[PDB]
C-alpha cells in the first residue's frame, strides 16, 4: 500500500478487442560489426543465447546499424567470414530467434551483396532469415559521410533497384524489408509505394529523443505525439500498400544514448510502456538497438567478461512474462493528476487476464481500482527501483535477472478484490495475472 496515492479508475472491457500481439513481437538490434568476431552470435556464447530466450521464446534478432556501412563480406573497416555466418546460424538454433541481416548498400558493391545473401540463405536458411535489408538509414547517408548532399529517394531507390535485381539473381526467394530509416514523408512513404511487391513489411526507426539537456527522465515518461504521428503514418502505409511495419532500430536516446536517462530504471518503464504502445497500434514488433556497454544496451557485456542485464531489459522482461494475446479496452479515470500511469489488457494465448501497468508518474503513487474482471485470484509481479534513476537496484517479481538471463519470480503478491484495487508506488510498473 501507499501513504497519499491518486485514486485512479481501470475498467476492463473483454468486448474491446485490440490487435492479437503475434509471438515474435520481441527482439534486439545489434551493430553488423560484431559479426567481426565469430565468438559473438555463436552456439558458444550461451550467456546471451539465455538473455535472449528470456525475451521471448520467439522473437527477432536484428543486425544491421550504421557500421553496415564498412562491414564487408567476403568468402575467406570489418570483416564478415562464413565462420562468422555459420555461427550465427547455431546461435539463432540455441535462441529460437529469427533473423533481420543488413547487406552493405553504403558501401558496398551489388555482387558482394549477393553473394553475402547467397551465403546466408545457404546456411541460415528461409524460415529462420525474415528479411534482408539493403542500408540502415539511407536518409542520414550525407550526415555520416557515405554518399554527397544530393541523394535523395529517387537516387537510393536506384541503388535499392540495382542492389535487389543482383541478390534476386543469386537468391531467388530473398526476402526483403525497408527501408530502415526513421519514419518520414521523403523516404518511406515512397518506398513502401515503389517496393511494396518487393519487400515483407516495412522497417522503420524511432528514438524518443529528437533532434541537449532537454532528454530528462521526466521528459522520457511524458507522451511523444512525434511518436503517435509516426505511427499513425504507418498505419496510413499498411492501409495504402498492404505491408505491416516492425520498429527494426529503438532506444530511449540517439548517439549510443544519455547516461542518467538511458542506463536508468526509468528506461525499463520506458521500453516496457513503448512495447505495448506499438503492439496496440498494430506493430509487429520491436528491436531495441545494443551492443558492448552503451548507455542504451538491454544486455551489456562481452563473451570473455560475461552479460549483464541492463536496467532497460527487466520493461522487456514484464513484457515477456505477459506472453502474447489480444489486447482489450483498458480505460483509465478520474487519472488527471496521475497523467503518466498507462495501462494494457491481454487476454493470453491461455485464457487468463493480464494487465500491465507503467506507473511512469515520477512524484504520485497511485490506488487503482480495476472493475470488469472477473476471477477468483489475481497476483502482481512489480517491476521496481528504489530511485526513477538508478543505474542498478532494479527487480521483477521480487528478483534480479542473473547469469544467462536466468530469472524466476521470487515474490508472490495477491490483489485484494467483483473488483480489485492495486497500489503502485511512483515510477514503478506491475504485471497482473487473473486465474
Ligand atoms: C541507429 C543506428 O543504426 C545505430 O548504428 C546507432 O548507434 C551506433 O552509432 C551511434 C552513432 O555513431 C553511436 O553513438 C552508438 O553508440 C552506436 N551504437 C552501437 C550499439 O554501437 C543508433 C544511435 O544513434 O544510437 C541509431 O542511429
Amino acid at each position: 500500500t501507499t501513504s497519499s496515492p491518486v485514486r485512479v479508475g481501470l475498467s476492463v472491457d473483454a468486448s474491446a478487442l485490440g490487435h492479437t500481439i503475434p509471438p515474435d513481437y520481441t527482439g534486439l538490434s545489434y551493430e553488423q560489426a560484431q559479426m567481426a568476431n565469430p565468438n559473438y552470435f555463436s552456439g558458444a556464447n550461451t550467456q546471451l543465447a539465455g538473455f535472449l530466450r528470456t525475451l521471448g521464446r520467439q522473437g527477432v534478432l536484428r543486425i544491421g546499424g550504421n557500421t553496415s556501412e564498412y562491414t564487408f563480406w567476403n568468402r575467406h573497416r570489418e570483416v564478415i567470414t562464413p565462420e562468422a555466418v555459420n555461427n550465427l546460424s547455431e546461435f539463432l538454433d540455441k535462441t529460437g530467434w529469427k533473423l533481420i541481416y543488413g547487406l552493405n548498400l553504403g558501401k558496398g558493391t551489388p555482387e558482394n551483396a549477393a553473394d553475402e545473401a547467397a551465403y546466408v540463405m545457404e546456411t541460415i536458411g528461409a524460415d529462420r532469415l525474415l528479411a534482408f535489408q539493403l542500408g540502415n538509414e539511407p536518409d542520414l547517408f550525407y550526415r555520416n559521410g557515405i554518399r554527397p548532399a544530393s541523394y535523395d529517394f529517387a537516387a537510393y531507390a536506384g541503388d535499392w533497384q540495382r542492389f535487389f535485381t543482383a541478390i534476386r539473381k543469386r537468391v531467388p526467394n530473398a526476402p526483403f524489408a525497408g527501408p530502415d530509416t526513421a519514419y518520414n514523408t521523403k523516404w518511406l512513404v515512397p518506398f513502401a509505394d515503389k517496393f511494396k511487391h518487393d519487400v515483407k513489411f516495412i522497417s522503420s526507426h524511432y528514438y524518443a529523443e529528437g533532434p541537449d539537456p532537454s532528454m530528462t527522465i521526466e521528459r522520457l515518461m511524458k507522451p511523444n505525439p512525434r511518436l503517435l504521428g509516426e505511427t499513425a503514418g504507418l498505419k496510413q502505409v499498411e492501409a495504402d500498400t498492404g505491408l505491416p511495419f516492425r520498429l527494426t532500430e529503438t532506444n530511449s536516446c540517439y548517439q549510443g544514448g544519455k547516461q542518467g536517462v538511458s542506463d536508468t530504471f526509468a528506461a525499463a518503464l520506458w521500453a516496457g510502456d513503448l512495447m505495448y504502445q506499438q503492439a496496440a497500434a498494430g506493430s509487429t514488433g520491436i528491436n531495441f538497438h545494443g551492443g558492448g556497454y552503451g548507455w542504451y544496451t538491454p544486455v551489456a557485456g562481452t563473451p570473455e567478461d560475461g552479460f549483464i542485464a541492463r536496467p532497460e531489459y527487466y520493461g522487456m522482461l514484464l513484457f515477456a512474462q505477459a506472453g502474447a494475446g489480444q489486447l482489450l479496452g483498458a480505460k483509465l479515470t478520474d487519472n488527471s493528476a496521475a497523467p503518466l500511469l498507462t495501462a494494457y489488457a491481454l487476454r493470453g494465448t491461455d485464457g487468463r487476464t493480464r494487465i500491465a501497468l507503467f506507473n511512469k508518474n515520477l512524484d504520485a503513487d497511485v490506488e487503482v481500482a480495476i472493475s470488469g474482471v472477473a476471477s477468483p485470484s489475481g497476483t502482481v509481479l512489480r517491476l521496481e527501483a528504489p530511485r526513477a534513476d538508478d543505474t542498478t537496484d532494479v527487480t521483477f517479481g521480487g528478483a534480479p535477472v542473473g547469469a544467462s538471463g536466468s530469472w524466476s519470480p521470487l515474490v508472490q503478491e495477491y490483489v485484494p478484490g467483483g473488483q480489485f484495487v492495486l497500489h503502485m508506488r511512483k515510477a514503478s510498473g506491475a504485471l497482473l495475472e487473473f486465474a
